[PDB]
C-alpha cells in the first residue's frame, strides 16, 4: 500500500476491508454542524518529561518515536477517560501549499497535519490498545505556511540523515511542546488510523488553531524520498488520505 495511482487510498479496501467501515478517518469538520459540548473538559497535555528516541523514514512518512514505558509524556482530560501515553509523532503533507492535511475544515485543506499519537495505559501496550475502540488518542494539528515554527527546526535539520526509506537517526532530547499552538480548543470524534491497518481505535482530537511553518521548512519535507537508497527516486509528497464519510457520527467542539 501507499499513496500512488496504483496503491493509494482508493485501493486500500482490497487488503484492509475496514477502509469502508463505520468510523473511518480523516473527515471534513463542518464548523457550522459541529456540536458545542460544555461538558467536554480542557485538554491536559503533560510533555515535561518526554523522552524522544529516534527519527525514522518509514517509506510513507517519518516518525519520531518516544519512550512510552513510563508516564513521561501523557494526554488526559478533554473527551478522554484515563491516561494516554505519547508513542510517536509524524506528519502528512502536500506537493503544494493548498493541500497536505488529512482533516479538512469546511472543505479547506492545510499544507500539512501533525499527528501526536497516544495509547490508553489501561491496555498495557500499543499493540493491545489498537485492538480497542478507546485504545488511541491522536492529537491533530494543522500546519499553514507563514512564519517559521522554531520548535520544528530540529526536525527539519535532521531530515538530510533520513532521506530514503528505512533510514533512522538518533533524535534524543526533542521537546514536542515546541510544536503546539497557543490554544488547545479542539474538535473531537471517534475514528480510525488514517493508514493501514485503518483500525477503528482512535479518539481524534483536532486543534482549532493551526501552527505556521515557513516555506523553507515545508520544502525540506518535500525533499524526502518514498524509495529506498538505490531505487528510483520518488519524492515523499501527498502522503494524506482524503476525507471519509462521517456516517453515524457527531463531531463535538470544546468551544
Ligand atoms: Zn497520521
Amino acid at each position: 500500500w501507499g499513496y500512488g495511482k496504483h496503491n493509494g487510498p482508493e485501493h486500500w479496501h482490497k487488503d484492509f476491508p475496514i477502509a469502508k467501515g463505520e468510523r473511518q478517518s480523516p473527515v471534513d469538520i463542518d464548523t457550522h454542524t459541529a456540536k458545542y459540548d460544555p461538558s467536554l473538559k480542557p485538554l491536559s497535555v503533560s510533555y515535561d518529561q518526554a523522552t524522544s528516541l529516534r527519527i525514522l523514514n518509514n517509506g510513507h512518512a517519518f516518525n519520531v518515536c518516544f519512550d512510552d514505558s513510563q508516564d513521561k509524556a501523557v494526554l488526559k482530560g478533554g473527551p478522554l477517560d484515563g491516561t494516554y501515553r505519547l508513542i510517536q509523532f509524524h506528519f502528512h503533507w502536500g506537493s503544494l501549499d493548498g493541500q497536505g492535511s488529512e482533516h479538512t475544515v469546511d472543505k479547506k485543506k492545510y499544507a500539512a497535519e501533525l499527528h501526536l499519537v497516544h495509547w490508553n495505559t489501561k491496555y498495557g501496550d500499543f499493540g493491545k490498545a489498537v485492538q480497542q475502540p478507546d485504545g488511541l488518542a491522536v492529537l491533530g494539528i494543522f500546519l499553514k505556511v507563514g512564519s517559521a515554527k522554531p520548535g520544528l527546526q530540529k526536525v527539519v535539520d535532521v531530515l538530510d540523515s533520513i532521506k530514503t526509506k528505512g533510514k533512522s537517526a538518533d533524535f534524543t532530547n526533542f521537546d514536542p511542546r515546541g510544536l503546539l499552538p497557543e490554544s488547545l480548543d479542539y474538535w473531537t470524534y471517534p475514528g480510525s488510523l488514517t493508514t493501514p491497518p485503518l483500525l477503528e481505535c482512535v479518539t481524534w482530537i483536532v486543534l482549532k488553531e493551526p501552527i505556521s511553518v515557513s516555506s523553507e521548512q515545508v520544502l525540506k519535507f518535500r525533499k524526502l524520498n518514498f524509495n529506498g537508497e538505490g531505487e528510483p527516486e520518488e519524492l515523499m509528497v501527498d502522503n494524506w488520505r482524503p476525507a471519509q464519510p462521517l456516517k453515524n457520527r457527531q463531531i463535538k467542539a470544546s468551544f
